[PDB]
């Protein structure tokens, strides 16, 4: 509902540290791995498996075990500068092509 942050500055700098993001999950019952989530820049909101990226502020939910944090981050928040710093544009293009092709 809010626009995604495409600047090089994090929307939520309180969640910029991996350890800070890790704390937000607590006991995590969900199919997708919390450390893998925190590495993809995601922190938990405390309602179901709702996560937000610390940098773009981009929010995701209803994590199937087939869904990957970095892939979902790229699918839904392609303009995220954190995503770009960590993964690079070669990775990001693959994800886009793969999912844009996945539709068939
Ligand atoms: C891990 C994947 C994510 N999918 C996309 C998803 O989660 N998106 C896409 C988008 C950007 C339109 C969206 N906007 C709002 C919410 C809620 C929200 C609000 C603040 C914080 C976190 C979550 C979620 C969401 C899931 C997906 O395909 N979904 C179909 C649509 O409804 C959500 C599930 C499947 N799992
Ligand atoms: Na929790
Ligand atoms: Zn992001």
């Amino acid at each position: 509902m809010n626009f995604p942050n495409s600047t090089n500055l994090p929307r939520n700098p309180s969640m910029a540290d991996y350890e800070a993001r890790i704390f937000t999950f607590g006991t995590w019952i969900y199919s997708v791995n919390k450390e893998q989530l925190a590495r993809a820049g995601f922190y938990a909101l405390g309602e179901g498996d709702k996560v937000k990226c610390f940098h773009c502020g981009g929010g995701l939910t209803d994590w199937k075990p087939s869904e990957d944090p970095w892939e979902q981050h790229a699918k839904w928040y392609p303009g995220c500068k954190y995503l770009l710093e960590q993964k690079g544009q070669e990775y990001i293009n693959n994800i886009h092509l793969t999912h844009s092709l996945e539709e068939c």
